């Protein structure tokens, strides 16, 4: 008997205000005290947003790493590992959000004469949280493209944080690829006209994406094709529309072309930015990752409408996540997913929501492509049932008594550290969870060592990536309940 291969690392996400909105590290004593509680619980490490708007706020290439170096030193001095998010997006900006950190002002200033740098909806509304993938390769920002800005930021991060990389503190780099750091469109704008569980909208009306669609349609001999018009609005349900209804126009030739185009452009966006990230971090002992949004609402209906508008072209007969996974394979990039704590019975009926099955699909797709897969909780939870759902997803086949299990999460990240987490019954429940994730072993500082990052393999075409879409395969079997519950 040797259960070591069952251990799943647990990280904790730091607060969104780990660094102040003025790019100063002002909460070191409070954080040190909280991290002592995480160390008492056996946590492997922490995760943090590295906000573009804080670091490159003054002007092009005027990177100010002062506060993040202080934070990282504190994490190192706590004995904790660190996962860093390259956060090329706005923090907050929704009603009730306490921490508000836009992308750099000098970047947004380009939008005064070129408002099409922002993802735009069908009524012209601009989303200011992130730069459209349409400007990835457009040299609009004082001579740089968006991808060049991302690459330059990551280069400066590597140079400045080299000591923490070499010391084995920084072990993962998650590359933000959209709003909320997620590789998606801003299809569900809470506070500007979406409420859960609306179907959302296609956010492809910026002039760069319209020109891209026109060129794509021209290349296949259909210059007359346009975006679908029969799509309703944010707060509709599928049957309110001709596009998303059962037996609707999403199934048509034109519908399929549009949906493939829309979802393919996110895949291409991820591929090109990951290639840059891989070149930056070549030879370092780190995991690169992306974050896939967890769009569980409408998963139970034929159109999977909310996945479609987010950019995930996922249907009963079409695996819209295994395509993404195949794109990641050459980079040896991982998937960081979400909804790990959710049961279907906890969701409202009208939302047609299937987080369990969505999690099983995404995990299975990553594993079939040979990827590491990690996960987060979607919503705040402190209770044993949530932790037991996470445990189930962490080891779908339970424990192997004498070797590695057939599948397991590479890690789990808990959202989010707060004073509430680390006191009272909440803390008691969290400690026991960490024990169970570790298969009742002590923390192992040497677990899951990473080889020096190799260069990405050969670029593959979108047609090659799309071979993974079909035939759609059933998920690997998941136990209904964990065999190592919190109790």
């Amino acid at each position: 008997v040797n259960v070591k291969g069952n251990y799943v690392q647990v990280y904790v996400m730091l607060p969104l205000d780990a660094v102040s909105v003025n790019n100063r590290f002002e909460k070191g004593d409070e954080l040190r005290a909280q991290l002592r509680k995480l160390v008492e619980a056996g946590v492997d490490g922490v995760m943090v947003d590295v906000w573009w708007g804080l670091v490159e706020g003054k002007g092009p290439k005027a990177y100010d790493w002062s506060a993040y170096k202080q934070l990282f030193e504190l994490v190192q001095k706590a004995g904790l590992k660190l996962q860093a998010i390259m956060s090329f997006h706005q923090c907050g900006g929704n009603v009730g959000d306490a921490v508000n950190i836009p992308i750099p002002q000098w970047v947004r200033d380009v939008g005064t004469r070129d408002p099409d740098i922002f993802y735009t909806d069908g009524h012209g509304t601009r989303n200011i949280e992130y730069l459209t993938l349409g400007v990835d390769n457009q040299p609009l920002f004082h001579g740089r493209s968006a991808v060049q800005m991302y690459a330059d930021y990551m280069t400066s991060f590597r140079e400045n944080m080299k000591e923490f990389l070499d010391a084995g503190v920084i072990v993962d780099i998650e590359v933000g690829l959209g709003p909320a750091g997620e590789m998606r469109y801003p299809s569900y704008p809470q506070s500007h006209g979406w409420s859960f569980p609306g179907i959302g909208e296609f956010i492809c009306y910026d002039k760069y994406l319209q020109a891209d669609f026109k060129a794509a349609a021209a290349a296949v001999g259909h210059p007359e094709w346009e975006f679908p018009n029969d799509v309703g609005q944010y707060n509709d349900t599928p049957e309110r529309t001709q596009f998303f209804r059962d037996n609707g126009t999403y199934l048509s030739e034109k519908g399929r072309f549009f949906l493939a185009w829309y979802s393919n452009n996110l895949i291409k966006h991820g591929d090109r930015i990951l290639d840059e990230a891989n070149k930056v971090f070549l030879g370092y002992k780190v995991q690169l990752a992306i974050k896939i949004s967890g769009i569980h609402w409408w998963y139970k209906v034929p159109s999977h409408a909310a996945e479609l508008t987010a950019g995930y072209y996922n249907l009963h007969d079409r695996d819209g996540y295994r395509t993404i996974a195949r794109m990641l394979k050459r980079h040896r990039a991982s998937i960081n997913f979400t909804c790990a704590e959710m049961r279907d019975s906890e969701q409202s009926s009208q939302a047609m929501s299937a987080p369990e099955e969505l999690v099983q699909q995404v995990l299975s797709a990553g594993w079939r492509e040979g990827l590491n897969v990690a996960c987060e909780n979607a919503l705040p939870r402190y209770d044993p049932t949530a932790y037991n759902t996470i445990l189930r997803n962490a080891r779908p086949h339970g424990i192997n008594q004498s070797g590695p299990p057939e599948h397991k999460l590479f890690g789990f990240t808990y959202l989010r550290l707060s004073n509430q987490l680390v006191e009272g019954q909440n803390y008691a429940n969290f400690k026991t969870f960490v024990d169970r994730m570790h298969a009742n072993l002590p923390r192992d500082p040497y677990v899951d060592p990473m080889a020096p990052l190799p260069r990405s393999g050969p670029e593959i075409s979108i047609e090659m990536i799309l071979q993974a879409a079909q035939p759609k395969l059933q998920p690997f079997p998941f136990q209904e309940h964990t065999d190592l519950p919190v109790g």
